[PDB]
């Protein structure tokens, strides 16, 4: 199943997932991609914050829906 990430300064990362991916597998595979811990990544869709314990069917990612990764400094 596609979707995408892109950044904060500009391009897009490419994931294949399944529904059932938890929000700390997307990030768990961004941090293969180019080496963001889970630690320093926020992910948002929608004008809310994707907390990690769930799936993308319980925050409605359809297929294809291209998500906006943004970053701490280091915390909050």
């Amino acid at each position: 199943m596609q979707i995408f990430v892109k950044t904060l300064t500009g391009k897009t990362i490419t994931l294949e997932v399944e529904p059932s991916d938890t929000i700390e597998n997307v990030k768990a595979k961004i941090q293969d991609k180019e080496g963001i811990p889970p630690d320093q990544q926020r992910l948002i869709f929608a004008g809310k914050q994707l907390e990690d314990g769930r799936t993308l069917s319980d925050y409605n990612i359809q297929k294809e829906s291209t998500l906006h990764l943004v970053l701490r400094l280091r915390g909050g």
